[PDB]
DNA sequence: AGGACCC
DNA sequence: TAGGGTCCT
Protein backbone atom coordinates (compact mmCIF):
# COMPACT_ATOMS: atom_id res chain seq x y z
CA UNK A 1 0.00 0.00 0.00
CA UNK A 2 0.75 3.33 -0.49
CA UNK A 3 1.60 6.48 1.42
CA UNK A 4 1.72 10.09 1.29
CA UNK A 5 4.44 11.41 3.43
CA UNK A 6 5.38 15.12 3.96
CA UNK A 7 8.82 16.01 5.76
CA UNK A 8 8.91 19.84 7.12
CA UNK A 9 11.72 21.63 7.32
CA UNK A 10 12.40 24.83 8.96
CA UNK A 11 14.72 27.84 7.50
CA UNK A 12 18.06 28.27 8.91
CA UNK A 13 16.01 27.46 12.55
CA UNK A 14 18.28 29.20 15.16
CA UNK A 15 19.41 32.10 12.33
CA UNK A 16 15.22 31.94 12.45
CA UNK A 17 14.37 32.31 15.97
CA UNK A 18 16.94 34.96 16.63
CA UNK A 19 15.56 37.15 13.92
CA UNK A 20 12.05 36.85 15.32
CA UNK A 21 13.06 37.90 18.93
CA UNK A 22 14.84 41.29 17.86
CA UNK A 23 13.95 42.32 14.40
CA UNK A 24 16.75 44.47 14.26
CA UNK A 25 19.03 41.83 12.49
CA UNK A 26 16.39 41.34 9.40
CA UNK A 27 18.07 42.74 6.38
CA UNK A 28 21.78 41.77 8.19
CA UNK A 29 23.24 38.53 7.04
CA UNK A 30 23.20 36.87 10.52
CA UNK A 31 24.97 33.77 12.07
CA UNK A 32 24.32 31.97 15.02
CA UNK A 33 27.68 30.76 16.73
CA UNK A 34 28.90 28.64 18.97
CA UNK A 35 31.86 28.44 20.73
CA UNK A 36 34.72 29.00 17.59
CA UNK A 37 31.63 27.70 15.54
CA UNK A 38 28.87 29.36 12.97
CA UNK A 39 26.74 26.66 12.94
CA UNK A 40 23.80 28.47 10.91
CA UNK A 41 23.26 31.62 9.05
CA UNK A 42 20.30 33.28 7.54
CA UNK A 43 19.93 33.05 4.11
CA UNK A 44 21.23 36.95 3.95
CA UNK A 45 24.33 35.47 4.81
CA UNK A 46 24.34 32.68 2.92
CA UNK A 47 23.77 34.72 -0.55
CA UNK A 48 27.94 36.42 0.98
CA UNK A 49 29.31 33.00 1.30
CA UNK A 50 28.89 31.92 4.41
CA UNK A 51 27.82 28.33 4.77
CA UNK A 52 26.33 26.19 7.81
CA UNK A 53 28.97 25.07 9.98
CA UNK A 54 32.30 27.46 9.46
CA UNK A 55 34.34 28.58 11.70
CA UNK A 56 33.79 32.34 13.01
CA UNK A 57 37.30 32.68 11.26
CA UNK A 58 36.54 31.67 7.72
CA UNK A 59 32.92 33.44 8.28
CA UNK A 60 34.63 36.92 8.95
CA UNK A 61 37.03 36.75 5.98
CA UNK A 62 34.63 35.69 3.69
CA UNK A 63 31.50 38.19 5.04
CA UNK A 64 33.59 40.33 7.56
CA UNK A 65 30.21 42.61 8.01
CA UNK A 66 28.59 39.40 9.27
CA UNK A 67 26.80 39.65 12.60
CA UNK A 68 27.35 37.32 15.22
CA UNK A 69 24.74 36.32 17.94
CA UNK A 70 25.13 33.53 20.84
CA UNK A 71 23.35 29.87 20.50
CA UNK A 72 24.85 28.12 22.96
CA UNK A 73 21.70 28.29 24.97
CA UNK A 74 18.79 25.94 23.03
CA UNK A 75 16.18 26.81 25.58
CA UNK A 76 14.38 29.06 22.88
CA UNK A 77 15.06 27.12 19.95
CA UNK A 78 13.63 23.98 21.93
CA UNK A 79 10.35 25.93 22.62
CA UNK A 80 10.03 26.70 19.28
CA UNK A 81 10.92 23.91 18.16
CA UNK A 82 8.18 21.68 19.99
CA UNK A 83 5.44 24.79 19.17
CA UNK A 84 6.17 23.67 15.65
CA UNK A 85 5.63 19.74 16.01
CA UNK A 86 2.45 20.15 18.44
CA UNK A 87 0.87 22.44 15.63
CA UNK A 88 1.67 19.55 13.03
CA UNK A 89 0.05 17.05 15.63
CA UNK A 90 -2.86 19.04 14.68
CA UNK A 91 -3.39 17.69 11.34
CA UNK A 92 -2.18 14.23 12.06
CA UNK A 93 -1.29 12.62 15.73
CA UNK A 94 1.67 10.54 14.50
CA UNK A 95 4.48 13.23 13.95
CA UNK A 96 8.58 12.38 13.95
CA UNK A 97 10.62 14.51 15.35
CA UNK A 98 14.29 14.35 13.33
CA UNK A 99 16.29 17.25 15.17
CA UNK A 100 14.92 20.56 16.31
CA UNK A 101 13.70 21.53 12.55
CA UNK A 102 11.92 18.37 10.81
CA UNK A 103 9.13 16.69 11.33
CA UNK A 104 7.59 13.68 9.14
CA UNK A 105 3.77 13.47 9.25
CA UNK A 106 2.07 10.51 7.21
CA UNK A 107 -0.65 12.08 5.59
CA UNK A 108 -2.09 9.18 3.78
CA UNK A 109 -5.05 8.88 6.15
CA UNK A 110 -6.03 12.44 6.03
CA UNK A 111 -5.50 12.22 1.90
CA UNK A 112 -7.92 9.96 1.22
CA UNK A 113 -10.66 11.18 3.76
CA UNK A 114 -10.24 14.21 1.66
CA UNK A 115 -10.63 12.48 -1.53
CA UNK A 116 -13.85 10.72 -0.58
CA UNK A 117 -15.34 14.22 0.15
CA UNK A 118 -14.80 15.20 -3.34
CA UNK A 119 -17.40 15.06 -6.03
CA UNK A 120 -16.22 13.74 -9.74
CA UNK A 121 -16.26 17.09 -11.31
CA UNK A 122 -14.22 18.27 -8.27
CA UNK A 123 -11.80 15.59 -8.70
CA UNK A 124 -10.52 16.99 -12.19
CA UNK A 125 -10.04 20.91 -10.54
CA UNK A 126 -7.15 19.11 -8.35
CA UNK A 127 -4.11 21.08 -8.28
CA UNK A 128 -0.47 21.12 -7.41
CA UNK A 129 0.39 23.55 -4.44
CA UNK A 130 4.07 24.75 -4.94
CA UNK A 131 6.57 22.62 -7.72
CA UNK A 132 6.26 19.24 -8.85
CA UNK A 133 9.87 17.94 -9.02
CA UNK A 134 11.70 17.61 -12.36
CA UNK A 135 8.54 19.59 -13.72
CA UNK A 136 7.08 16.06 -14.23
CA UNK A 137 3.70 16.64 -16.30
CA UNK A 138 0.85 15.60 -13.54
CA UNK A 139 -1.63 12.69 -14.78
CA UNK A 140 -4.92 13.79 -13.37
CA UNK A 141 -6.41 9.97 -13.95
CA UNK A 142 -3.43 8.40 -12.31
CA UNK A 143 -4.43 7.89 -8.61
CA UNK A 144 -1.26 8.03 -7.07
CA UNK A 145 -0.97 11.19 -8.66
CA UNK A 146 -4.06 12.87 -7.00
CA UNK A 147 -2.96 11.25 -3.69
CA UNK A 148 0.11 13.16 -3.97
CA UNK A 149 -0.94 16.41 -4.99
CA UNK A 150 -3.91 16.52 -2.08
CA UNK A 151 -0.57 15.50 0.06
CA UNK A 152 1.32 19.02 -1.72
CA UNK A 153 -2.39 21.00 -0.32
CA UNK A 154 -2.08 19.95 2.81
CA UNK A 155 1.53 20.67 3.38
CA UNK A 156 0.73 23.99 2.03
CA UNK A 157 -1.88 24.48 5.07
CA UNK A 158 0.86 23.57 7.14
CA UNK A 159 2.98 25.54 6.00
CA UNK A 160 0.57 28.30 6.08
CA UNK A 161 -0.43 27.66 9.68
CA UNK A 162 3.44 27.82 10.97
CA UNK A 163 3.82 31.29 9.47
CA UNK A 164 0.16 32.48 10.65
CA UNK A 165 0.46 30.86 13.99
CA UNK A 166 4.41 31.01 14.57
CA UNK A 167 5.83 33.63 12.53
CA UNK A 168 7.86 30.67 10.85
CA UNK A 169 9.29 29.90 7.31
CA UNK A 170 10.23 26.77 6.24
CA UNK A 171 9.92 24.12 3.16
CA UNK A 172 7.92 20.43 2.50
CA UNK A 173 8.72 17.79 0.54
CA UNK A 174 5.61 15.14 -0.49
CA UNK A 175 7.04 11.50 -1.64
CA UNK A 176 5.74 8.22 -1.13
CA UNK A 177 8.14 7.26 1.79
CA UNK A 178 10.12 9.10 4.34
CA UNK A 179 13.37 9.05 2.63
CA UNK A 180 12.21 10.37 -0.62
CA UNK A 181 10.22 13.32 1.01
CA UNK A 182 13.37 14.49 2.91
CA UNK A 183 15.47 14.41 -0.33
CA UNK A 184 12.52 16.40 -2.11
CA UNK A 185 12.06 18.84 0.45
CA UNK A 186 15.37 20.11 -0.14
CA UNK A 187 15.38 20.82 -3.83
CA UNK A 188 13.72 24.33 -3.51
CA UNK A 189 15.00 26.70 -0.45
CA UNK A 190 14.18 28.39 1.29
CA UNK A 191 10.08 28.60 2.09
CA UNK A 192 9.24 26.72 -1.06
CA UNK A 193 7.64 23.14 -1.20
CA UNK A 194 8.11 20.20 -3.45
CA UNK A 195 6.45 16.91 -4.54
CA UNK A 196 7.90 13.98 -6.03
CA UNK A 197 5.63 11.75 -8.33
CA UNK A 198 6.84 8.02 -9.00
CA UNK A 199 8.62 8.40 -12.44
CA UNK A 200 10.83 10.85 -11.13
CA UNK A 201 11.97 9.46 -7.88
CA UNK A 202 15.29 7.94 -10.10
CA UNK A 203 15.87 10.92 -11.37
CA UNK A 204 16.16 12.92 -7.93
CA UNK A 205 17.79 9.51 -6.47
CA UNK A 206 20.34 10.03 -8.89
CA UNK A 207 20.66 13.79 -8.42
CA UNK A 208 23.10 13.14 -6.01
CA UNK A 209 26.44 13.51 -6.28
CA UNK A 210 27.71 11.00 -3.38
CA UNK A 211 26.64 8.01 -1.15
CA UNK A 212 27.17 10.24 2.22
CA UNK A 213 24.35 12.33 1.06
CA UNK A 214 21.95 9.57 1.31
CA UNK A 215 20.18 9.60 5.41
CA UNK A 216 21.19 6.67 6.94
CA UNK A 217 24.75 6.69 5.51
CA UNK A 218 27.06 8.56 7.50
CA UNK A 219 30.66 8.96 7.95
CA UNK A 220 31.95 5.37 9.02
CA UNK A 221 29.65 3.58 6.20
CA UNK A 222 30.10 6.58 3.64
CA UNK A 223 34.27 5.83 4.62
CA UNK A 224 34.07 2.41 4.48
CA UNK A 225 31.92 2.43 0.96
CA UNK A 226 34.75 4.15 -0.55
CA UNK A 227 37.36 1.24 -0.09
CA UNK A 228 35.25 -1.09 -2.15
CA UNK A 229 35.39 1.41 -4.90
CA UNK A 230 31.68 2.10 -4.14
CA UNK A 231 31.25 6.12 -5.25
CA UNK A 232 28.01 6.74 -6.80
CA UNK A 233 24.70 6.40 -5.81
CA UNK A 234 24.85 3.54 -8.94
CA UNK A 235 27.70 2.22 -7.83
CA UNK A 236 25.65 1.10 -4.79
CA UNK A 237 22.71 0.21 -6.64
CA UNK A 238 24.48 -2.28 -8.58
CA UNK A 239 27.57 -3.27 -6.20
CA UNK A 240 27.14 -6.86 -5.10
CA UNK A 241 24.38 -7.65 -2.46
CA UNK A 242 26.97 -10.66 -0.63
CA UNK A 243 30.03 -8.97 -0.18
CA UNK A 244 27.95 -5.87 0.97
CA UNK A 245 26.73 -7.96 3.68
CA UNK A 246 30.04 -9.19 4.82
CA UNK A 247 31.82 -6.17 5.35
CA UNK A 248 28.39 -4.23 6.39
CA UNK A 249 26.46 -6.75 8.11
CA UNK A 250 23.29 -7.73 6.66
CA UNK A 251 21.89 -5.20 8.52
CA UNK A 252 23.43 -2.34 7.56
CA UNK A 253 23.70 -4.25 3.94
CA UNK A 254 20.13 -4.51 3.03
CA UNK A 255 18.72 -1.02 4.37
CA UNK A 256 21.24 0.96 3.00
CA UNK A 257 21.18 -0.97 -0.49
CA UNK A 258 17.31 -0.37 -0.84
CA UNK A 259 17.82 3.27 0.02
CA UNK A 260 20.18 3.54 -2.68
CA UNK A 261 17.19 2.39 -5.01
CA UNK A 262 14.77 5.60 -3.30
CA UNK A 263 12.92 2.41 -1.27
CA UNK A 264 12.23 3.28 2.25
CA UNK A 265 9.19 1.17 4.34
CA UNK A 266 10.07 2.64 7.85
CA UNK A 267 6.99 4.18 9.50
CA UNK A 268 6.55 7.69 10.70
CA UNK A 269 6.91 7.19 14.19
CA UNK A 270 5.03 9.20 16.97
CA UNK A 271 8.20 11.15 18.35
CA UNK A 272 5.93 12.39 21.49
CA UNK A 273 7.43 13.76 24.42
CA UNK A 274 11.60 13.47 24.38
CA UNK A 275 13.49 10.46 25.67
CA UNK A 276 15.95 12.45 27.61
CA UNK A 277 17.21 15.92 28.73
CA UNK A 278 20.64 16.84 28.59
CA UNK A 279 23.06 19.87 28.68
CA UNK A 280 26.82 20.13 28.23
CA UNK A 281 29.85 22.72 27.28
CA UNK A 282 33.18 22.68 26.04
CA UNK A 283 36.22 24.52 26.68
CA UNK A 284 39.57 24.48 26.25
CA UNK A 285 41.03 22.67 29.62
CA UNK A 286 39.80 21.92 33.00
CA UNK A 287 41.81 20.15 35.23
CA UNK A 288 40.41 21.37 38.61
CA UNK A 289 38.36 18.77 39.79
CA UNK A 290 36.88 21.25 42.33
CA UNK A 291 36.55 23.62 39.17
CA UNK A 292 34.42 20.57 37.58
CA UNK A 293 32.37 20.51 40.33
CA UNK A 294 31.27 23.73 39.69
CA UNK A 295 30.38 23.45 36.11
CA UNK A 296 28.36 20.34 36.83
CA UNK A 297 26.77 22.05 39.38
CA UNK A 298 25.56 24.41 36.65
CA UNK A 299 24.27 22.28 34.18
CA UNK A 300 22.63 20.71 36.57
CA UNK A 301 20.77 23.28 38.23
CA UNK A 302 18.59 24.32 34.42
CA UNK A 303 18.36 20.52 33.85
CA UNK A 304 16.06 20.23 37.10
CA UNK A 305 14.22 23.23 36.03
CA UNK A 306 13.73 21.27 32.55
CA UNK A 307 12.86 17.92 33.70
CA UNK A 308 10.75 19.51 36.43
CA UNK A 309 8.32 21.48 33.96
CA UNK A 310 8.11 18.53 31.56
CA UNK A 311 5.98 16.87 34.42
CA UNK A 312 7.69 13.01 34.46
CA UNK A 313 10.52 11.72 36.35
CA UNK A 314 14.31 10.49 35.39
CA UNK A 315 14.98 7.05 37.03
CA UNK A 316 18.30 7.29 35.51
CA UNK A 317 21.48 9.97 35.26
CA UNK A 318 24.60 9.85 33.44
CA UNK A 319 27.64 12.21 33.19
CA UNK A 320 29.89 12.30 30.44
CA UNK A 321 33.68 14.19 29.93
CA UNK A 322 36.39 14.01 26.77
CA UNK A 323 39.88 13.33 27.55
CA UNK A 324 42.67 15.78 26.19
CA UNK A 325 43.67 15.70 22.69
CA UNK A 326 36.88 9.65 22.23
CA UNK A 327 34.07 10.61 24.69
CA UNK A 328 33.55 8.69 28.31
CA UNK A 329 30.19 7.63 30.22
CA UNK A 330 29.35 6.53 33.37
CA UNK A 331 25.91 5.89 35.01
CA UNK A 332 23.42 4.96 37.47
CA UNK A 333 19.57 5.02 38.83
CA UNK A 334 18.38 7.64 40.74
CA UNK A 335 17.78 6.88 44.55
CA UNK A 336 14.03 6.35 45.14
CA UNK A 337 13.86 9.30 47.85
CA UNK A 338 15.54 11.85 45.43
CA UNK A 339 13.05 11.49 42.48
CA UNK A 340 10.43 13.00 45.07
CA UNK A 341 10.89 16.44 43.12
CA UNK A 342 17.33 20.92 48.02
CA UNK A 343 18.08 18.03 45.17
CA UNK A 344 21.19 19.48 44.16
CA UNK A 345 23.45 18.78 46.79
CA UNK A 346 22.71 14.99 46.67
CA UNK A 347 22.76 14.53 42.61
CA UNK A 348 26.36 16.48 43.05
CA UNK A 349 27.94 13.61 45.11
CA UNK A 350 26.63 10.88 42.76
CA UNK A 351 27.69 12.66 39.56
CA UNK A 352 31.52 13.28 41.20
CA UNK A 353 31.48 9.93 42.44
CA UNK A 354 30.83 8.85 38.89
CA UNK A 355 33.19 11.76 38.43
CA UNK A 356 35.94 10.07 40.10
CA UNK A 357 35.10 6.59 39.17
CA UNK A 358 35.69 7.86 35.87
CA UNK A 359 38.65 10.14 35.89
CA UNK A 360 41.77 9.77 38.35
CA UNK A 361 42.03 13.08 40.90
CA UNK A 362 39.64 17.64 30.22
CA UNK A 363 37.80 19.04 27.40
CA UNK A 364 33.62 19.08 27.67
CA UNK A 365 31.50 17.80 30.67
CA UNK A 366 27.92 16.50 30.04
CA UNK A 367 24.63 15.70 32.52
CA UNK A 368 22.44 13.53 30.94
CA UNK A 369 18.70 12.79 32.25
CA UNK A 370 17.07 9.49 30.61
CA UNK A 371 14.21 6.88 31.86
CA UNK A 372 11.19 9.27 32.30
CA UNK A 373 8.33 8.05 33.67
C1' DA B 1 29.17 1.63 27.91
C1' DG B 2 29.76 2.29 23.66
C1' DG B 3 28.65 3.16 18.82
C1' DA B 4 26.20 4.53 14.88
C1' DC B 5 23.14 7.66 12.94
C1' DC B 6 20.48 12.36 12.77
C1' DC B 7 19.65 17.69 13.10
C1' DT C 1 34.57 21.88 15.51
C1' DA C 2 28.79 23.22 19.02
C1' DG C 3 24.88 21.35 21.55
C1' DG C 4 21.75 18.86 21.09
C1' DG C 5 18.97 14.28 19.99
C1' DT C 6 17.42 8.87 18.33
C1' DC C 7 18.00 3.82 18.57
C1' DC C 8 21.06 -0.35 18.32
C1' DT C 9 24.98 -3.74 19.89
C1 LIG D 1 23.22 19.95 11.41
C2 LIG D 1 23.18 20.79 12.67
C3 LIG D 1 22.12 21.62 13.00
N1 LIG D 1 22.17 22.32 14.15
C4 LIG D 1 21.10 23.23 14.55
C5 LIG D 1 21.32 24.57 13.84
C6 LIG D 1 20.19 24.65 12.82
O1 LIG D 1 19.64 25.97 12.78
C7 LIG D 1 19.16 23.59 13.25
C8 LIG D 1 18.51 22.85 12.08
O2 LIG D 1 19.52 22.34 11.20
P1 LIG D 1 19.27 22.19 9.61
O3 LIG D 1 17.82 21.94 9.27
O4 LIG D 1 20.23 21.17 9.03
O5 LIG D 1 19.81 23.58 9.08
P2 LIG D 1 19.02 24.97 9.10
O6 LIG D 1 17.53 24.88 9.37
O7 LIG D 1 19.73 25.91 10.05
O8 LIG D 1 19.44 25.37 7.61
P3 LIG D 1 18.55 25.08 6.30
O9 LIG D 1 17.83 26.38 5.99
O10 LIG D 1 19.50 24.72 5.18
O11 LIG D 1 17.55 23.96 6.50
O12 LIG D 1 19.84 22.70 14.16
C9 LIG D 1 23.28 22.23 14.99
O13 LIG D 1 23.31 22.89 16.05
N2 LIG D 1 24.30 21.44 14.70
C10 LIG D 1 24.32 20.71 13.59
O14 LIG D 1 25.30 19.96 13.33
CL1 LIG E 1 12.79 -3.66 4.80
MG1 LIG F 1 16.07 23.37 8.39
Amino acid sequence: SSRVIVHVDLDCFYAQVEMISNPELKDKPLGVQQKYLVVTCNYEARKLGVKKLMNVRDAKEKCPQLVLVNGEDLTRYREMSYKVTELLEEFSPVVERLGFDENFVDLTEMVEKRLQQLQSDELSAVTVSGHVYNNQSINLLDVLHIRLLVGSQIAAEMREAMYNQLGLTGCAGVASNKLLAKLVSGVFKPNQQTVLLPESCQHLIHSLNHIKEIPGIGYKTAKCLEALGINSVRDLQTFSPKILEKELGISVAQRIQKLSFGEDNSPVILSGPPQSFSEEDSFKKCSSEVEAKNKIEELLASLLNRVCQDGRKPHTVRLIIRRYSGRESRQCPIPSHVIQKDVMTPMVDILMKLFRNMVNVLTLLSVCFCNLK
